């Protein structure tokens, strides 16, 4: 299980769903803000995208 997807960084979020979503067919994918204070809730189903005011990812997407 890769969980990690670093490589994604700087990328636009319709490009980071199309990897993700063929590494973890089924993942619940949130965008927020990046900066956005989150719970430490660990959500085996879900990736948070965290974008930057361009839209891109601007934190490496985890599951979690």
């Amino acid at each position: 299980m890769k969980t990690e997807w670093p490589e994604l960084v700087g990328k636009s979020v319709a490009a980071a769903k199309k990897v993700i979503l063929q590494d973890k067919p089924e993942a619940q994918i949130i965008v927020l803000p990046v900066g956005t204070i989150v719970t430490m809730e660990y959500r085996i189903d879900r990736v948070r995208l965290f974008v930057d005011k361009l839209d891109n990812i601007a934190q490496v997407p985890r599951v979690g």
